[PDB]
This record gives C-alpha cells, structure tokens and sequence, in this order.
C-alpha cells in the first residue's frame, strides 16, 4: 500500500519529463478557463484534476496506495475525454500521455 507511493512519485516525474512535453503540457497545470474563455468547464467537470494537483496531494500523503493515485490520474484523462469533442487535439495528446502513464503504472 504505502510502498507503492514512491513508485507513484517516479511515474509523475516521468510524466513531467521533457521527452513527453509536446503532448503532456496541457496536463501540467489546471485548465485556465479564464484565458481560454471556457465558462462552462466547471459545470461539466465536477472534479478538475491535473499533474500539479496530483503532485500536491501525493506529497501531502492524501493517497493511501497506488490505486488511489492512479484513480486521480485517470480522472484527469477522463475529464479531458468527457469535456472535449473527440477530434480535438488535446484528446489525441491525452491518449499519448495516458500510454506513458499506463505503461509505467502497470510495470
Ligand atoms: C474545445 C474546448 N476545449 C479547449 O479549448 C480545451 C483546452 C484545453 C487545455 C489547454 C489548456 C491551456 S492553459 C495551459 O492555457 O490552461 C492551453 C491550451 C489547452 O489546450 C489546447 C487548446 C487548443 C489546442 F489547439 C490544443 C490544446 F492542447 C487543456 N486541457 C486538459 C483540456 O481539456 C482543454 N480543452
């Protein structure tokens, strides 16, 4: 349970790595709804999630185990698949970052 969270820090560190930056950047920080003019985001997405928030919750020991950490990572991608049209570029970027996550998470 607790032994798994040090692997979670390594996964998140890998997701913030420069080799993933071309597709990972939209997930580093919360969606800036004001800068993008997305007035309905908070009405559709009840639980916003991004990599910086997950890092804060992980350092605050808010995840009991890897499953709790993985649920927030998957909430981040699901928020993206739910809010956006399926053909939007951010959805293709979310799929590439999710492959990086799923690979390290399974291993
Ligand atoms: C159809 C309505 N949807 C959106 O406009 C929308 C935007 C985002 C962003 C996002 C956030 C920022 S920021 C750092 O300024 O907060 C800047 C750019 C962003 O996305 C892109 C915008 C245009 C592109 F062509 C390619 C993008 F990647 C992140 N995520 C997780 C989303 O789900 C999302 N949806």
């Amino acid at each position: 349970h607790m032994e798994q969270l040090k692997c979670c820090s390594g996964i998140l560190k890998e997701m913030f790595a420069k080799k993933h930056a071309a597709y990972a950047w939209p997930f580093y920080k919360p969606v800036d709804v004001e800068a993008l003019g997305l007035h309905d985001y908070c009405d559709i997405i009840k639980h916003p999630m991004d990599m910086s928030t997950i890092k804060s919750k992980l350092e605050a020991r808010e995840y009991r185990d890897a499953q709790e950490f993985g649920a927030d990572v998957r909430l981040m991608f699901s928020n993206c698949y739910k809010y956006n049209p399926p053909d939007h570029e951010v959805v293709a970027m979310a799929r590439k970052l999710q492959d990086v996550f799923e690979m390290r998470f399974a291993k």
